[PDB]
């Protein structure tokens, strides 16, 4: 099983990706949660990111492309995978179809601009799972830490209102034009594809997703 994530910043996908994943048994291919780690470790293919996640820019497709690739080649992904972020412009699309990755799903989250920057001004994250929680909307078990490791939750840096302001900009210039990308190959028969109301509660959103998977 292939799936496709798509939507704009802050409407549900890698909260969602979860329980995805558990479904199906496969990875979360997420390219904000890689791009992040790459820049904590300091790995050569990645940590270039820094500077324009903190401007709330694309990385340039060429990283995010070899990024991807390299993920995806290993053993874990055989039986399938689900991304997350990716793809993010009509050429990172381009270079999957190029290299043979056709995808069954592709879901499109659908939350107005409107309610974006509350979503991420209280976002907060484990980085070392890429588990994301909300302080009103999705709160952790216990305030202020991960469920799973009890770790103290911490806010991603580029979280900030003006940053995702410009977040939306990059969304609706060179994202947005996915969803037409998309609905194309499902009118071709060549993917799956279905939209869903992210306005929705967690529980709601993941139940609408179960009846689209079956
Ligand atoms: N492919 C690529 N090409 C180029 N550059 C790339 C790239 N991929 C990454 N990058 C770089 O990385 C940067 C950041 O990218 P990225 O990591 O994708 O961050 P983002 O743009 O802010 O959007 P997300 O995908 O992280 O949010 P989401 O849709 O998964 O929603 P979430 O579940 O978190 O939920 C949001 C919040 O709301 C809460 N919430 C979730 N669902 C609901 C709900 N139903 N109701 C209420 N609240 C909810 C959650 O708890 C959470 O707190 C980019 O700017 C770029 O520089």
């Amino acid at each position: 099983m292939r799936i496709i994530l798509l939507g704009a910043p802050g409407a549900g996908k890698g909260t969602q990706a979860q329980f995805i994943m558990e479904k199906y048994g496969i990875p979360q291919i997420s390219t904000g949660d890689m791009l992040r780690a790459a820049v904590k470790s300091g790995s050569e293919l990645g940590k270039q990111a820094k500077d324009i996640m903190d401007a709330g820019k694309l990385v340039t497709d060429e990283l995010v492309i070899a990024l991807v690739k390299e993920r995806i080649a290993q053993e874990d992904c055989r039986n399938g995978f689900l991304l997350d972020g990716f793809p993010r412009t009509i050429p990172q699309a381009d270079a999957m179809k190029e290299a043979g990755i056709n995808v069954d799903y592709v879901l499109e989250f659908d939350v107005p601009d409107a309610l974006i920057v509350d979503r991420i001004v209280g976002r907060r994250v484990h980085a070392p799972s890429g588990r994301v929680y909300h302080v009103k909307f999705n709160p952790p078990k216990v305030e202020g830490k991960d469920d799973v490791t009890g770790e103290e939750l911490t806010t991603r840096k580029d979280d900030q209102e003006e940053t995702v302001r410009k977040r939306l900009v990059e969304y609706h210039q060179m994202t947005a034009p996915l969803i037409g990308y998309y609905s194309k190959e499902a009118e071709a028969g060549n993917t799956k594809y279905a939209k869903v109301d992210g306005t929705k509660p967690v529980a709601e959103v993941r139940a609408d997703l179960e009846k689209i998977l079956g």
